[PDB]
């Protein structure tokens, strides 16, 4: 038993992390087969980042302008190209530790593991959720760009995020591995705001089921609600709407606890209107929304 | 910026997890050099775990009774021994993925990464804090014994925890890599209770230093205190007493912010006696006690 935010093992990703340097600008790259993926703004200087014409700055660069370091060995760049905001550097050596992998664009509300790296060296790993406003609440410092987010299904690593930016509010923004940003952000040195953040309702419900499976039932109530009436209250409290697909996705958790999804909605409705009154749920004083139904099932099945 | 419960990358430990099976009992082992370490109760039968005499049980075991597998490849056992609650199985193959490592016994309050493992296959990694009552609030299922907790300094892996037991309350207990249980538990199929838990004072102070570093410093007062006066006060609010080592590992943060440790102790004392008065610290009205002074520096420095 027990329930904590838990990331997939990062070993298969650590073996792909490299360092990319152009001028006095350094960040992390991802080395899969004979191509290294990194944020394209590595080709910028301090002055270029204010408003960079990347296509312009890229044609003016030569292969030998890119220093790529895999641990202690230097990889030779034998070609370069740009796909959206991601620079792709072909190299003379294929990474022998390349795992079975795929590039996936994650949906808002879904979770992934983040391997924070600095100077091409892994530093830490933690779970994040792609929030509705397409930011993530991570822990990134200077030099963390190029760090990637991922999940692992059996032995296949699905890469879904590469880090680029920290917003003024302290949250973080990035691209998928095709170089497309999540959210309306742009890779220029400007202060950018995200859209209004909402709470991932299906995740809050799943996390409440995790509390019941771990013995916490104090928030339950005898009342029930309709899907529409719950959504009215949810939208009022800046919660994402709950769809029938979400109700279907919550089925297994409902069958294990014997609590109908719409019964848990009434319990969440009361929590939103009455509050927790100082009480805690699974140790938290706030309603947690960064656990997916999958995340919960994978720690609370059999308990 | 940003504060997360962050775990060390698990790759150096993933390459060391194996599966150990005796009869039908399977759990996880740690393969370092030519030795596999694992919980000794792997030699017990289902009905035998009520009050095992591990010394007699081991007498009835030979090298050929132990099935050690890295993946599906069997590692031949060429010797066996018992050290406290851990079994050391000498194997014929030295693990080529063995990292530079050491065995450490952590103190209550310190944090470490836990690599959840099942049938020798890593499944997840998360960060834990060793409670003052020698328990960790983790996520462990059937088959998780033998999973290890660890820290990584540069390229050295410091192993500090091997999982053994889930308590009736849902928290977990285990040993260091020398087989010595953290806390007053024993490897036996019985419901054992942990001592009443307390708040990790040293970590709360680290958290306050973190708030100061970020410009959130309303709680700094004009008082100071002796270490003894603070301890006696802290024990009345279910807070751990501080040691000399606790004062010492707050040194870097005290020097970074210019706030003497005992001045911050006096600030904490005020918060304990008078509450927060609706105010928040780093966006929360609850004082957090699962980040060590090192975790704070790592996430404010780099
Ligand atoms: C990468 O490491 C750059 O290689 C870096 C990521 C962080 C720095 C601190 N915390 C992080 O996660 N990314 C940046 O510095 C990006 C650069 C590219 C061009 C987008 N810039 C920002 O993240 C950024 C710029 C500004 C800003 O301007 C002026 C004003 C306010 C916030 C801000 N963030
Ligand atoms: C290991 O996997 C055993 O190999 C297993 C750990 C977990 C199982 C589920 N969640 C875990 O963390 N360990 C045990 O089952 C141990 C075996 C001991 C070391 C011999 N037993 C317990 O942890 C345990 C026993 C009892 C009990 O008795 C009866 C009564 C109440 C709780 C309890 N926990």
């Amino acid at each position: 038993s027990g329930f904590r935010k838990m990331a997939f093992p990062s070993g298969k990703v650590e073996g792909c992390m490299v360092q990319v340097t152009c001028g006095t600008t350094t960040l992390n790259g991802l080395w899969l087969d004979d191509v290294v993926y990194c944020p394209r703004h590595v080709i910028c200087t301090s002055e270029d980042m204010l408003n960079p014409n990347y296509e312009d700055l890229l044609i003016r660069k030569s292969n030998h302008n890119f220093l790529v370091q895999a641990g202690n060995v230097q990889l030779r760049v034998i070609g370069h190209s740009m796909q959206n905001c991601v620079l792709k550097l072909k190299v003379d050596t294929a990474n022998p530790k390349t795992p079975k992998y795929k590039f996936v664009r994650i949906q808002p509300g879904q979770t992934f593991a983040v391997l924070a790296c600095y100077n091409g060296s892994p530093s830490g790993v933690y779970q994040c959720a792609m929030r509705p406003n397409f930011t993530i609440k991570g822990s990134f410092l200077n030099g963390s760009c190029g760090s990637v987010g991922f999940n692992i299904d059996y032995d296949c690593v699905s890469f879904c995020y590469m880090h680029h930016m920290e917003l003024p509010t302290g949250v973080h923004a990035g691209t998928d591995l095709e170089g497309n940003f999540y959210g309306p952000f742009v890779d220029r040195q400007t202060a950018q705001a995200a859209g209004t953040d909402t709470t991932i309702t299906v995740n809050v419900l799943a996390w409440l089921y995790a509390a019941v499976i771990n013995g916490d039932r104090w928030f339950l109530n005898r009342f029930t609600t309709t899907l529409n009436d719950f959504n009215l209250v949810a939208m009022k409290y800046n919660y994402e709407p709950l769809t029938q697909d979400h109700v279907d996705i919550l089925g297994p958790l409902s069958a294990q606890t014997g609590i109908a999804v719409l019964d848990m909605c009434a319990s969440l409705k009361e929590l939103l209107q009455n509050g927790m009154n100082g009480r805690t749920i699974l140790g938290s004083a706030l309603l947690e929304d960064e656990f997916t139904p999958f995340d919960v099932v994978r720690q609370c099945s059999g308990v």
